[PDB]
């Protein structure tokens, strides 16, 4: 028993982290096969960021301008190209530690592990969710750009996020590994703000099921609700709409605990209208939304990688 | 910016996890150099749990009774010995992925990362703290025994915990890597209960400093307190006494934020008295105590 915010083991990703230096800027790169992926803003100066023409800045660069360091070994860049907001640096050496991998774009509500890096060296791993406003509530300092978000499926790493910037409110924005930003963000020094965030409803329900599996039942009630009545209530409390897809995904947890999804929805509705009343659920006084239904099953059943 | 519960990258530890089988029992082992460390209770049968005589049970075992598996390769056990509650299985191959490491015994309040494993395979990494009652609030299922707790400051892995058992309340007990249990626990099925747990006061203060560094100042007040008056108040909320050692440890954070330790203690007293009033601190509606002063400095600076 116990329920923790748990990240995937980061080993397969640690063996891919490298340091990328271009001019005065140093950030992280992801070395897979003979390619190093990193944010394209590494080519920018402070002035260039205000209004950058990345094609123009990149054409002026030569391969030797990019200093790639894997541990204490310098890699030689033999080519460079840009794919959306990611820079792809072709290197002469293929990473011998390249794991089985895929590039996947995730949807809001999905969780992933972040391997925070500085100077190509991993310093921490944490689990977070893609917020409905497309930001992530990460923990990043200067030099963290190029740090990646991932999930593991059996022995395959699915890279889903690359860190690019921090917004004024302290939240973070980035792209998938194809360089497409999550959210309406751009890699340019201009006024940008995260939209009003919402709670990931399906994840809160999954977490309430995790609490039931762990013996926390105080919030359960005899009531059920319709999906439409729940969505009318949930919308009032800035909660994401719960779809039939979400109800179906929660099915296995509903079968294991004996609590129907719409029955758990009525518990959630009462929690929203009345609060916790000085009580906690899984050591939290707030409803947690950064555990998906898959994360709960994985943790409460012990899937390994 | 941002403050997250952050674990160390687990790679150096993943390359050490192996599966140890003895009879019908399968658990995890830590393979460092030519030695596999695992809980000694792996040798116990059904009636060898209430009152096992581990020396007696171990003398009856041979090297070939221990089946050690590293990935899909079986390792050959060439010796076995017991050090307190840990079994040390000498193997014929030194782990090529052995990182720079040390065995460190930690004190209550200290934090560490746990690499939860099943059948010698890592499944997740999370952050823990050694509770003042010497238990850990982990997340472990059957088969997780032998999973380890560690810190990775620099390129060296400091192993501080090996998971041994789950207590009736769902909390976890284990040993350092020398086999010495944390707390008054024994590796027997005898009636054992975790003592009443308390809040790690110095860690809550470190977390309040993390919140100030991140721009959260609403809980600050114009008051200060004496160390003794703070402790008299804190103990009424089941908070650990704050010692002069703790006040000294909070010095660098105090200097960085400009808030004296006893000034932050008065904020904590006020929070205990009033609660949060619908407000949160670093995205939490409870006072967090699983970030040490060292964790806060590392994460913020
Ligand atoms: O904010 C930037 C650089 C940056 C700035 C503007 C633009 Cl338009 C872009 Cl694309 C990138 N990266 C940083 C990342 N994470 C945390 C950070 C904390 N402190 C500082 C920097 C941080
Ligand atoms: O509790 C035991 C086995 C055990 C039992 C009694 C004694 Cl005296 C000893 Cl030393 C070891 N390990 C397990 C570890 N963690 C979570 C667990 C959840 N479910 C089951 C087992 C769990
Ligand atoms: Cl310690």
């Amino acid at each position: 028993s116990g329920f923790r915010k748990m990240a995937f083991p980061s080993g397969k990703v640690e063996g891919c982290m490298v340091q990328v230096t271009c001019g005065t800027t140093t950030l992280n790169g992801l070395w897979l096969d003979d390619v190093v992926y990193c944010p394209r803003h590494v080519i920018c100066t402070s002035e260039d960021m205000l209004n950058p023409n990345y094609e123009d800045l990149l054409i002026r660069k030569s391969n030797h301008n990019f200093l790639v360091q894997a541990g204490n070994v310098q890699l030689r860049v033999i080519g460079h190209s840009m794919q959306n907001c990611v820079l792809k640096l072709k290197v002469d050496t293929a990473n011998p530690k390249t794991p089985k991998y895929k590039f996947v774009r995730i949807q809001p509500g999905q969780t992933f592990s972040v391997l925070a890096c500085y100077n190509g060296s991993p310093s921490g791993v944490y689990q977070c969710a893609m917020r409905p406003n497309f930001t992530i509530k990460g923990s990043f300092l200067n030099g963290s750009c190029g740090s990646v978000g991932f999930n593991i499926d059996y022995d395959c790493v699915s890279f889903c996020y690359m860190h690019h910037m921090e917004l004024p409110t302290g939240v973070h924005a980035g792209t998938d590994l194809e360089g497409n930003f999550y959210g309406p963000f751009v890699d340019r020094q201009t006024a940008q703000a995260a939209g009003t965030d919402t709670t990931i409803t399906v994840n809160v329900l999954a977490w309430l099921y995790a609490a039931v599996i762990n013996g926390d039942r105080w919030f359960l009630n005899r009531f059920t609700t319709t999906l439409n009545d729940f969505n009318l209530v949930a919308m009032k409390y800035n909660y994401e709409p719960l779809t039939q897809d979400h109800v179906d995904i929660l099915g296995p947890l509903s079968a294991q605990t004996g609590i129907a999804v719409l029955d758990m929805c009525a518990s959630l509705k009462e929690l929203l209208q009345n609060g916790m009343n000085g009580r906690t659920i899984l050591g939290s006084a707030l409803l947690e939304d950064e555990f998906t239904p898959f994360d709960v099953v994985r943790q409460c059943s012990g899937v390994t990688f």
